[PDB]
């Protein structure tokens, strides 16, 4: 019958606690057991620390009263402090040393995914000291993973007065019988208790989340891990910069730090960076997410040479000259990934960094037409069909639903024949007319992307296939030069199209090139190894993007 | 007959030019003159300066070949180089040093605001030098002033080929004789005379402002300072958030860094800080313009309550936590002036910093309701008018732009009378009904203002009065704390609301505060005096918010 679980910050959410810092500095300091507990607690309700915990002072303003506590304390022990004792000093490294308890938080999110409602009820404090940023980081992670967050500075009541408690359960609109409460102080609990709650008194973690298993019926502890935090749409800030007269680019964006320029593939959507968003802002980045020309809400001209490499690049450029962004890193993926190498050779002072998943760098053959090359390969024949305007997107267009269920699937999902395109008469020719959902996305995802080709169609994305020979002529004029900033390369080890093996010799362009690899990865890297991707992408953004 | 100007870069628009540090190099080393110059040159058209001038190879490339050039030519001179000779070394500090010449980029943007077409035509190269940001946000700024940059790099042709004078001819859509070219290279400058162009050499820039003031018949030196440079609301990038189902806040952003919030007041817009928006990004820092709750691209519902201070400082702190802020610096003014004082008092750990201009911080009577304050003085007697929903906004509505024409003056404009609005039954009863233009503002300007209330009213906007009593409820609860973060007020010597003695007893509240004052400014400080306001701004920025 439990539907809401409420959960303490300080020796719950985070570690260690406040309190547990107090008790270590008397026994560093050899000062008397308890003291710097009782100067804390000294005056009850009418006391210092309970007008700093209801939101009548700030902090800062709390600090000289409790180095007076302190004093009054010591004076009644009949000791000295230390010439050197601060509590600046001694609170400053407390609330540093607080981080959070990861499988606390990992339990508070599988509850959540089972439908119950989660909040966090605390003791806290107006924080104006000038290293409040740590606090104020800490407390964003936290609260998009809860329903509510009740600060008692905020309400004017703390714990353990039981009008606090009543205040919970009229926001939450619940009985108290259906109630979880977690908390490391026993005092707190009491009120809980009386009112019925089910409450669990934490000293450790994994006895408080036995207790949990036990009381709501379901496994917390030895779970797999978790898929990393995804981006609800109507949740983002959507951006929109004119970069031409009826060219409008549309992105997400997030964060704050060094611009990072994410770059989708074919037929793609800003939708597909939704696991490496959160993660890379949370990481120190401000995440900018595009939807590339042609696709979701930016502009779709149906015109072939609006969609060459030459255009391309020099819209990304106006983008960040509107944003007022000297550089950015781009990070791109298939056909994005094609983009950001071509922005490296042509303005390498916009650039901080250049990543490619897949995609490798392939110089032009300045004796040979792409056509040609093309043509003398048959994993390619797919770009033959992609050719002629208006075959492929009645094709593509025809079921939005069963196109983006049969392109979506993990390496050994696989229901395409991916040769003789042409003389089978299309691409979906021997597929099922209701293909099965992948393991990589849900019905959800997929509505998305179909929702998103519902306005523009398959026009404006396949025309990116439409400039072989105008790409190049415009590539040929880089064939002297070499990739001399930053850069990474990320291999998928299964990945139909772009094996591998295509990416052996970028050494002899890009001379001090990164590389990654992906076990077991397709076509679809983003959402088929999302946690591989983004700690591959984090680590080298730390090193050589900084 | 002249309507279009060409500048060059180099010794032109920014100063000193490379070339005066090879010389400046070869005299400090005490190596033979025109050394470093010869090495630079060496080969023509087959030489590798060319080649990094046409974009076949970028700078890094160069660097090693130029250092063989060096050792050429110091052994057919007899000379040693000293044994910490470096190219790099040489050509880093020579880029550093580099700044934009003020005159004469205020010499081009008069020249484009008499209807002159503007451009730069220079020889420049691929960078890709680890420092090679410093180069881009020198672009950056320069590019915004001209209708077109042409670089040698990225069209594949270099001066003083007489190719890229056509091709530059081409694009002006102009023949010779209507472009003046200023070059401080006589080689330069001889393909543009052999077509019939004005050509100007520049060596010092007063003698070459003179030859460009005869030619062109404007007054280019000894002129009046132009104002700031302003936004033109369809180059900026548009972002939208939703804090809450049917509220959802517009914003204008620009620029990297430290985030900045400007905050407006009544009855205004974000356009209301487009003489900050490009000073504040030019000066560090990510700017994001609102428009506030209730105003021309924001949610503006109709209920009164939507508009009180506690709903209003929530909102604000949910648009921070959905962009993935931790922190900012707020800057309001008016109405937007009173919100950031109650985002420092109630939301601290958010706040980097906080900047007032015009609104002093006063805190709530316990022992008096506002209303009856309000009532005991007469120069408030329009807030009494405010208050009957309805009444004010037929008033305001009934002509928009007499409301803007009327409101938008400087403090000797004045119209309106400020005392008895309730006795007089309005604020416009004794106004003309077509008043005169402001010196303030354009009639472009105000437009845009009254386009932007045609969409939702004045409702949105009045409903900030009509919260006294709620408003008043909600401070008392910090009558105990001070505000202990970075704090700016900035006071107007002629605003006749907001005097600046309503703001001498703040330093009780705010022990650190720093303080600003504008003689000559009314209430309408961001479009009064924006040069003043910019270098308050970016100097209280620059030492306590960084
Ligand atoms: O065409 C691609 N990739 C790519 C992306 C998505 C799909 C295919 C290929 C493909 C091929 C055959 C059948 C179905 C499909 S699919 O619709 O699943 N690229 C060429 C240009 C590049 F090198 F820039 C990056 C890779
Ligand atoms: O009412 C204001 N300012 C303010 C802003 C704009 C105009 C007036 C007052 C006013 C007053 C009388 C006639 C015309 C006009 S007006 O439409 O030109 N404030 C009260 C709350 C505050 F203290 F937060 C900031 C200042």
């Amino acid at each position: 019958t439990l539907r809401a679980a409420v959960f303490d910050l300080d020796g719950v959410l985070a570690l260690p606690a406040v309190f547990g810092v107090l008790g270590r500095t008397e026994e560093a300091l050899a000062l008397p057991r308890g003291l710097l507990n009782d100067a804390f607690q000294k005056g009850g309700p009418e006391g210092a620390t309970t007008r700093l915990m209801k939101g009548e002072i700030t902090l800062s303003q709390w600090i000289p009263l409790m180095e007076e506590n302190c004093r009054k304390c010591s004076e009644t022990a009949k000791v000295c402090l230390p010439k050197n004792f601060s509590i600046k000093e001694i609170f400053d490294k407390a609330i540093s040393a607080r981080k959070i308890n990861r499988p606390m938080l990992q339990a508070a999110l599988m509850l959540r995914k089972k439908g119950f409602t989660t909040a966090i009820l605390t003791n806290t404090w107006l924080d104006d000291r000038a290293e409040r940023d740590g606090l104020a980081q800490l407390m964003c992670e936290l609260k998009m993973h809860f329903d509510f967050l009740i600060e008692s500075c905020q309400v004017g009541m703390v714990k353990p007065e039981p009008q606090i408690y009543k205040f919970l359960l009229d926001t939450l609109k619940a009985s108290p019988s259906e109630v979880v409460f977690l908390d490391d102080i026993g005092a707190n609990l009491k009120p809980a208790r009386d009112l019925g709650m089910v409450t669990i008194l934490v000293q450790d973690t994994d006895t408080a989340l036995k207790e949990l298993e036990k009381v709501t019926g379901i496994q917390l502890l030895n779970t797999p891990a978790p898929l990393p935090t995804s981006c609800n749409p109507s949740d983002m800030s959507h951006g929109y910069v004119t970069v031409k007269p009826r060219v409008r680019l549309h992105f997400v964006e997030l964060g704050s730090g060094p611009a990072v320029c994410l770059c989708h593939g074919f037929p793609e959507s800003w939708y597909s960076w939704r696991y490496q968003i959160p993660a890379l802002a949370q990481a120190g980045y401000r995440v900018l997410a595009m939807d590339m020309k042609g696709y979701g809400e930016s502009s779709a001209p149906p015109e072939i040479e609006e969609y060459c490499m030459e255009v391309l690049c020099k819209e990304m450029v106006t983008f960040l000259d509107k944003l007022g962004l000297s550089q950015a890193v781009f990070i791109g993926h298939d056909w994005g990934g094609m983009l950001v190498w071509y922005m490296a050779l042509f303005y390498p002072e916009r650039v901080r960094a250049v990543a490619s998943l897949n995609t490798p760098f392939i110089p032009a053959n300045p004796n040979m037409s792409p056509l040609e090359s093309i043509k003398a390969n048959p994993v390619f024949d797919y770009q033959l069909y992609f050719q002629e305007p208006g075959v492929a997107e009645a094709e593509l267009e025809q079921n939005l639903s069963r196109t983006f269920k049969s392109l979506f699937r993990a390496s050994d999902e696989s229901v395409l024949s991916m040769h003789k395109v042409c003389e089978a008469g299309g691409l979906f020719v021997n597929s099922p007319e209701e293909p099965s959902l992948s393991r990589m996305v849900t019905e959800e995802e997929i509505q998305f992307y179909v929702q998103q080709f519902k306005k523009s169609g398959f026009r404006g994305p396949l025309n990116w296939y439409r400039n072989m020979e105008r790409n190049w002529k415009w590539a040929c004029k880089s064939l002297g030069r070499k990739i001399l900033i930053p850069a990474l390369m990320v291999t998928a080890e299964k990945d139909f199209v772009l094996v591998p093996q295509m990416s052996q010799h970028m050494e002899d362009w890009i001379p001090h090139l990164k590389r990654g690899h992906i076990e077991d990865c397709g076509h679809w890297t983003q959402m088929d190894k999302p946690t591989e991707v983004n700690q591959i992408l984090i680590k080298w953004l730390d090193s050589d993007a900084r």
